[PDB]
């Protein structure tokens, strides 16, 4: 169900990194969209730092007039959710689009696999 | 999963007409690039799309790099996830991605392609 995905976005977006990390299964992984064409794997032990650096960047992004937005999860069965996201200017021009793929098991996130459409 | 299986076999063998017919009339194929948004192709344009993809894959193989794909993983009934790689003939993966397939009434409504990004 979508509830663990929701908890993850609410807690990580408020800097509650402890409960955000605990949304992941002990062997869960978070795979970024870049990683030199392969994606960088982060294990549960590294997701707290990743969230922290990501929030710091998002602050500098917003001050510069671009914001990330994400939609509510679209569930396919109980154990898979798709989060569509955008980067857009403060007036609504979308400049980048992507998806987060969430694979769940027993109410924990086993995989958060991030993709972006590719820019210039 | 059947329409996805049919799609890869027919397009991968140059049968573009039956491959195009795997798509719903309002279906779409969205590329992974297209200046950060993805380029949308409708059913009318998917035939030319496959043909140019097959022509590229010929030059890829001659140059010693090959694309590979995993069998679809269904989540629910109307969504299939196909993981793919680009790898040398030696097994080293140089790029990874996914195709997201959305189905309705046995046709492909969305084929949404994503790749992991290089510098």
């Amino acid at each position: 169900s979508a509830e663990v995905i929701d908890r993850f976005f609410k807690s990580s977006g408020a800097g509650d990194i402890e409960t955000a990390v605990e949304c992941f299964a002990d062997d869960g992984q978070w795979i970024t969209p870049d990683g030199d064409g392969l994606g960088t794997v982060h294990t549960k032990d590294q997701i707290g730092d990743l969230i922290t650096s990501m929030n710091a960047m998002r602050e500098k992004m917003i001050a510069s007039g671009v914001d990330g937005k994400f939609e509510s999860p679209i569930m396919f069965g109980e154990n898979m959710g798709l989060v569509r996201w955008t980067v857009e200017t403060d007036d609504g021009k979308v400049v980048n689009r992507g998806v987060d793929l969430f694979i769940l098991s027993d109410g924990k996130i086993v995989l958060k696999d991030v993709y972006r459409k590719v820019k210039l």
